[PDB]
């Protein structure tokens, strides 16, 4: 559509990378979409780390539209340590170019080994301002404040298959991408993209679950107890001292992850939550399920769910829309 469709690149069918440019010189940098992360993050030429030098780095001097807030920003996530200073400049994504406030990082040691190995140089913030630092408005909302898109909405088309090419339609919805019905579900809150659905894995039940879709997450989460009670003699090998699990690729005991709600029902099947780990041992597949508990009932619909279901997000509707992703081609 005349809307901005940012192609998503396929990587080991485990993550998608989206190209983008920042600065007046439109310096190119690889950024992965993140339904959660907000304030955009940018690698900086001022970064003295070894992992920074092997990837693209932004330059503040080669931008006539650059601005220096100077306010320091230290992001030290768990097993991590990051630091950058506020910097506003022209952020060019596809056919749209809006001045946005980004965090110019100079320290990336706490994730330096993980970044050096990874082909991304930054991240993408596509969440509600509630999760944004320095009270920074959402990119897609600011594109609708400007005469650049007519709707504050963004859709995802993960390039699961090698031939399948990813796309991020921003400003409208293309029926071509999603085949069959498109159902919307209310948001339990407006801080970040999240909904309330009733999880049912066969006889195992957990209603009123805060299903949250994350493009960054590369697996489907689940409460710790739910992961165990459901996996009782299902021939699912477990990895000790390692948060991973293996299992037969053809086993009939492998359930389907289904979420029921008043507006419609969703179902993720084995071919979606299984990984072809036959590389180490033929015929062996890994469950892309990472169990984790939170302060209130919560589930995570990461790449797996988004890969099968074309996702839709609308700040104006205060809802997440879901529909079957069109078969490759
Ligand atoms: N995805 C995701 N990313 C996260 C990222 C962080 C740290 C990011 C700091 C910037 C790192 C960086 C950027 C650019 C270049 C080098 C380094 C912390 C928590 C989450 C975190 O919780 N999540 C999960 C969901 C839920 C809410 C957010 O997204």
């Amino acid at each position: 559509s005349s809307n901005d469709n940012i192609e998503l690149v396929d990587f080991q069918n485990i993550m998608f990378y989206g190209d983008a440019e920042v600065g007046d010189n439109q310096q190119p940098f690889t950024f992965i979409l993140d339904t959660g992360s907000a304030n955009l993050w940018v690698p900086s030429v001022k970064c003295t780390t070894a992992g920074c030098l092997t990837k693209h780095l932004y330059d503040s001097s080669k931008s006539r539209t650059y601005e220096k807030d100077g306010t320091k920003v230290e992001m030290n996530y768990v097993s991590g340590t990051v630091s950058g200073f506020f910097s506003k400049d022209l952020v060019t994504v596809g056919n749209l170019s809006l001045p946005y406030k980004f965090i110019e990082v100079i320290d990336t040691n706490g994730f330096e080994p993980t970044y050096t190995a990874s082909t991304f140089d930054g991240i993408l913030g596509l969440g509600w301002k509630d999760l944004s630092i320095g009270s920074v408005d959402p990119i897609v909302v600011e594109l609708k404040n400007q005469n650049k898109i007519e709707n504050a909405l963004f859709t995802f088309y993960l390039p699961v298959h090698d031939k399948h090419t990813g796309f991020l339609t921003i400003g409208g919805i293309e029926e071509r991408f999603y085949e069959g019905p498109l159902t919307y579900e209310k948001l339990n809150h407006d801080l970040y993209w999240q909904i309330t659905l009733d999880a049912h894995v066969g006889n195992i039940s957990l209603e009123k679950a805060n299903c949250i879709v994350d493009s960054g997450t590369s697996a489907i989460t689940v409460p710790t107890d739910f992961l165990n009670k459901m996996l009782q003699n299902l021939d699912v090998i477990k990895v000790p001292f390692l948060p991973f699990y293996v299992t037969l690729c053809n086993n009939s005991k492998l359930p389907t992850f289904e979420f029921t709600s008043e507006n419609g029902k969703y179902t993720l099947e084995p071919e979606y939550y299984l990984q072809h780990i036959e590389d180490v041992g033929p015929g062996l597949c890994m469950l892309n399920i990472i169990g984790l508990d939170f302060p209130v009932p919560t589930f995570i619909l990461g790449d797996p769910f988004m890969r099968k279901y074309f996702t839709v997000f609308d700040y104006d509707n205060h809802s997440v829309g879901i529909a079957l992703a069109k078969k490759n081609l």
